[PDB]
């Protein structure tokens, strides 16, 4: 049971490959950490995750002042919990970022 080390680029091929959906009850060790990143409907989650993943500091930091990437407590936890909470999550090589799978607004 060696703990294979994970040096293969594997996290970009998923990250920039799809996003992910997951039970919200299985990131409860992801925001009780604080390793968890709350992204908002209007955004999406390869352009979050590019920008934490690749370090884009003008990207992040916008959306950190415009309220569209925050970090999960738990006002976000109850708030997931009681919304879905089936959720859309991505895992960036340092943490996972989410997003609520219901769009109350969806016109295309």
């Amino acid at each position: 049971g060696s703990h294979m080390t994970e040096q293969t680029s594997t996290l970009y091929a998923k990250l920039l490959g799809e996003t992910a959906v997951i039970s919200w009850a299985e990131l409860q060790p992801f925001f009780a950490r604080g390793a968890l990143l709350q992204v908002d409907a209007a955004l999406d989650l390869v352009e979050v995750a590019e920008a934490l993943a690749g370090d884009d500091r003008e990207k992040v930091a916008a959306w950190l002042s415009g309220g569209g990437l925050s970090k999960v407590g738990e006002d976000a936890a109850k708030d997931f919990l009681e919304r879905d909470p089936t959720l859309w999550a991505v895992v960036v090589a340092p943490w996972v970022v989410i997003q609520e799978r219901a769009e109350k607004a969806t016109l295309h």
